[PDB]
């Protein structure tokens, strides 16, 4: 239905999804100027498995089993899925990355929090991505992972983050979404990112204005 | 048209003003739990005069002449008006105040910023309020101030503030509004606040959820 370019592209998401066009607390943003703040460490307890990839024609999405939980702000947000954008949607200090992962979590009441991880180029294939992407499903299809994989291993080692209040970056672009963007990029070889990009195409939403928000670190 | 209670009261503002019902970055809030952050001092340069009071059936609003400017975030926000709510709309640490002033500023491009000042009870009449409120207009009317008054003198001496990203507290409840709530209350005698309340009635919007925001100090 909706797309990135064309008649149903980002410029027209408001036709069916009002918040995409009317909201002024949207994601993505350029994380450039920031405010130093006293922020609690995230509690990311990922103990389960990635089971499958789904291609819904918008992204490649990984689904999970087991207990994979983000605890922050006194709320318990279970990891629902993670998925990818090529190129990145958010920027860090004016830099766009080749690949960005969104780990999307929800409280049992439905409140959403996204942990974003940038993937920059490195010389070596990322082993966890090799496992994850061994078979990437085509549009409208799903593939069961051949091999075991814990999503914990896709997070960077260092867990410092930028925090802001934003939205989903895809329709319905709902607001009230906590964003935690990890400061340290993970690595993906250029070949790995190209493999994903050739399936997904350009599925990065354009940058949105910060407006009255401050970005914290 | 719109009101606080009844058919067109706060519970029904969404009928004509969608953001009032759909927004999740709204004002007012209870400023209770906060995040320590490195925030720039506000630059409040009020050098003009309060000319008149207008009663638009929603509040008592004071209009200005001269140069009265808030500079923050590299943007220049000119004071457009200030007005009052009885009781307060925002709370500080779970406490509602008898009276809250909103100093509403706009950049020349139209972007809005509100400086909020709580007024608590004190033994002495506030001299600037005595001047300001010597004649309070009835609904649908305006009164020219009898005496000179610089709005600077209504701000607290100490300028430390809480900051959050929110909305107008009246229709259209627009978002993308910077809120700077002064930490130090000003003083108004109980008699002065009662004088205003008897004209305005209860024009405080109920508290709104913080959602994904953090309040900074
Ligand atoms: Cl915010
Ligand atoms: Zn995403
Ligand atoms: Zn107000």
């Amino acid at each position: 239905e909706w797309s990135y370019t064309g008649e149903h592209g980002t410029e027209h998401w408001g036709d069916s999804f009002a918040t995409c066009a009317e909201g002024v607390n949207q994601t993505p943003i350029d994380i450039n100027q920031t405010t130093q703040a006293e922020l609690a460490p995230l509690h990311l307890d990922y103990e389960g498995q990635v089971t499958e990839l789904v291609n819904n024609g918008h992204t490649i999405q990984a689904n999970l089993t087991g207990k994979n939980t983000l605890t922050v702000d006194g709320k318990t947000f279970e990891l629902k899925q993670f998925h990818f954008h090529t190129p990145s949607e958010n920027y860090l200090k004016g830099k766009q990355y080749p690949l960005e992962a969104h780990f999307v979590h929800a409280t049992d009441k439905g409140e959403l929090a996204v942990v974003a991880v940038m993937f920059d180029f490195g010389p070596r294939s990322n082993n966890e991505l090799t496992t994850l992407l061994a078979s990437i499903p085509s549009k409208g299809q799903t593939v069961e992972l051949k091999e075991a994989l814990n999503p914990a291993d896709l997070l960077p080692r260092d867990r410092e983050y930028y925090r802001f209040n934003g939205s989903l970056t895809t329709p319905p672009c709902s607001e009230g979404v906590r964003w935690f963007v990890m400061q340290e990029p993970q690595t993906s070889s250029k070949a790995q990112t190209e493999k994903l990009q050739a399936v997904m195409g350009n599925n990065a939403r354009p940058l949105q204005p910060l407006n009255a928000r401050l970005i914290l670190e």
